[PDB]
């Protein structure tokens, strides 16, 4: 789909069972989601935004599948007020930037 | 253009006569420079992401060009390492999301 910047890029995105909403950001280099339980082992990391950095814990390998689409890849769980999906994700599904 | 995701998509932007690089940013609702200096007076913004909130000095109706593209509108300035060009002027150089 074509998607105007007039309101919130935001869609409906299925992650473990759970459809939640969140925002295509092409701004972000790694995706990042509310506080939820994923299955498998995790490692921290730290990544900084606007404010400064947070804690979240990385799962690799994850399903999400973006707007009727499957993709795979890195997802960061912690303290963010809004669900992200990143670059990493965005090129899967074959997400572009057009003008 | 047609922008792809692999890399970070950054633009050469020209404001005050020289020329800067600037992160296209779908996930910002504002545009947000780099510590510089631009005509007029300003007004106080409080903007939040990850990590929380900064305050920005506003500034309104500034000309600034986005791959040669001419743009005219607010564009805050504040303690950001990357210029951000958000929602706000991807809007006026007809900026959409396609996939
Ligand atoms: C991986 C992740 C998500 C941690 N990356 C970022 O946060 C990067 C950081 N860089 C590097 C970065 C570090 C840094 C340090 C100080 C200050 C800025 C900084 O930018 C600058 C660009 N952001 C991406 C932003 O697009 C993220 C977005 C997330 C969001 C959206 C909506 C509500 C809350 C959070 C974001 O922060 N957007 C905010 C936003 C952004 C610009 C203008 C207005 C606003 C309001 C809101 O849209």
């Amino acid at each position: 789909p074509q998607i105007t910047l007039w309101q919130r890029p935001l869609v409906t995105i299925k992650i473990g069972g759970q459809l939640k909403e969140a925002l295509l950001d092409t701004g972000a280099d790694d995706t990042v989601l509310e506080e939820m339980s994923l299955p498998g082992r995790w490692k921290p990391k730290m990544i900084g935004g606007i404010g400064g950095f947070i804690k979240v814990r990385q799962y690799d390998q994850i399903l999400i599948e973006i707007c009727g689409h499957k993709a795979i890849g890195t997802v960061l769980v912690g303290p963010t007020p809004v669900n992200i999906i990143g670059r990493n994700l965005l090129t899967q599904i074959g997400c572009t930037l057009n003008f």
